[PDB]
């Protein structure tokens, strides 16, 4: 049962995804980040420069570490669980494209879920769960919420804030 041994963890956006403005990336991190750190007492600070406890980057097919990817649809991303160097990383395949809309694969959707592997949670069986095994979009992406089974997964590991 990997787990962060800290509750303020650092991110860095290595880079950006030519789909979407600069901002719209950090956006879609920062409301990512927001929702589990509203449920626990996890506290995300931003780094420019060095190594940061989150790295996370854009990359198509081979990328450096032990899972590359494999191009236009299926593994849309990855991240590692709570650890030291690569582990806690999150990355996106830019063989995707990304956007704030539901015209392709939404940023937020896909970020808030690697930051929950990121921070040590699984897939669920919940079908409206936030850690569900398939990707899915929503109508409404103003009335996206973690799921109740998210809350006590994020929550058993670092508890609540
Ligand atoms: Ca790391
Ligand atoms: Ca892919
Ligand atoms: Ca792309
Ligand atoms: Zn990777
Ligand atoms: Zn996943």
């Amino acid at each position: 049962i990997p787990k962060w041994r800290k509750t303020h963890l650092t991110y860095r956006i290595v880079n950006y995804t030519p789909d979407l403005p600069k901002d719209a990336v950090d956006s879609a991190v920062e409301k990512a980040l927001k929702v589990w750190e509203e449920v626990t007492p996890l506290t995300f600070s931003r780094l420019y420069e060095g190594e940061a406890d989150i790295m996370i980057s854009f990359a198509v097919r081979e990328h450096g570490d032990f899972y590359p990817f494999d191009g236009p649809g299926n593994v849309l991303a990855h991240a590692y669980a709570p650890g030291p160097g690569i582990n806690g990383d999150a990355h996106f395949d830019d063989d995707e494209q990304w956007t704030k809309d539901t015209t392709g694969t939404n940023l937020f959707l896909v970020a808030a879920h690697e930051i929950g592997h990121s921070l040590g949670l699984f897939h669920s069986a919940n079908t409206e769960a936030l850690m569900y095994p398939l990707y899915h979009s929503l109508t409404d992406l103003t009335r996206f919420r973690l799921s109740q089974d998210d809350i006590n997964g994020i929550q058993s590991l670092y508890g609540p804030p």
